């Protein structure tokens, strides 16, 4: 069962009542870049899971539950405080992420928040190397036919040397180093099951990457409500068998004639009420994107050639566009 009640595990976090929907900034905020980092430590997806076996989430607020399948989330939002690395928007992100998923009522059974700031309601743990990957495995090790993932991170994302690539900072980087994209597509992506459905939103100011998948589409400035975009393969071969949609933001495509804008793209897709297509949504995401000065134009990539015309969602199964090869 969900709890629907809020007098079953008895009171539940109010995220909109803290004000983390309309109280909270919702404006770019500076990200310096990070610069060139040592190589990692390359990920042991089987010590992961390993480390994953003990973990649970908990049900962040009571919602109606959508039969024959079940919702999980993570939330990792990275300030760096203290250091060099200090971000002052991340953490905030994480916020309103909440705040809307709570405000369109998605009913997640078990939530996992890695913040570093200090009493943030529901916070799980630090988000630590060791943390985000055995927490990454979580979320994906009990996937069934019908679930329901949703992925967020905010904070650096940069280079690291080889023994390049891009990769993402945990809190702890300084000592136990970054997590290599590669990483993060074997543990999230490349272990769904068919049938399961994931969202993830990468919010890292500059590395604007999509994470290894084949299928990509960015809504730059020339694209119309009244045109008819398409993904494109830029990829050759695929290792994910699950639908994954991931949002970032990345460097409009149009030629010419930092933090918080994947975040601020997918909370204005799912705060659009009418329903729209991913791409009629994108267009009016993209508008806002440039009018509250963000840097970025929306990018939306894929484990599948979406057809833009399906609604958008956090829970359905794509529909294919046959025309992308
Ligand atoms: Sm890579």
């Amino acid at each position: 069962s969900l709890i629907t009640q809020l007098c079953d595990a008895g009171q539940l976090a109010d995220y909109v009542g803290l004000g983390w929907l309309n109280a909270v900034s919702s404006q770019p905020y500076l990200v310096q870049a990070l610069g060139l980092q040592p190589p990692p430590r390359r990920v042991d997806v089987d010590a992961a899971f390993r480390d994953a076996k003990g973990l649970h989430g908990h049900q962040p607020w009571v919602a109606t539950p959508l039969p024959g399948q079940t919702v999980r989330a993570l939330f990792i939002g990275i300030n760096y405080y203290g250091t060099s690395a200090a971000l002052s928007g991340c953490c905030n992100d994480v916020k309103q992420m909440l705040a809307t998923l709570q405000k369109k009522g998605l009913p997640i059974n078990e939530a996992v928040i890695l913040v570093d700031e200090d009493n943030f309601p529901g916070r799980t743990d630090q988000p630590t190397r060791d943390n985000i990957v055995r927490y990454m495995a979580w979320l994906v090790k009990d996937a069934k036919p019908g679930d329901v993932l949703f992925f967020h991170y905010s904070g650096h994302g940069t280079q690291c040397k080889s023994r390049y690539d891009q990769c993402i900072a945990p809190v702890d980087f300084q000592k136990s180093g970054c997590i290599v994209d590669d990483d993060i597509h074997k543990l999230l992506f490349s272990r769904l099951p068919e049938k399961v459905r994931l969202t993830a939103v990468f919010d890292c100011g500059h590395s604007g990457s999509i994470m290894d998948l084949p299928f990509t589409y960015v809504c730059s400035g020339g694209e119309q409500a009244s045109g008819t975009p398409h993904m494109k393969r830029i990829r050759e071969g695929n290792d994910v068998l699950g639908d994954v949609m991931m949002i970032s933001g990345c460097a409009d495509e149009q030629t010419s004639a930092a933090g918080g804008a994947a975040t601020q793209c997918i909370t204005c897709m799912l705060m659009n009420n009418q329903s729209l297509s991913y791409g009629k949504l994108l267009i009016e995401t993209r508008d806002m994107l440039k009018r509250k000065r963000f840097k970025q134009v929306p990018q939306l990539s894929a484990s599948k050639a979406i057809d833009l015309d399906q609604t958008f969602s956090l829970t359905e199964m794509f529909s294919v566009d046959r025309s992308i090869q």
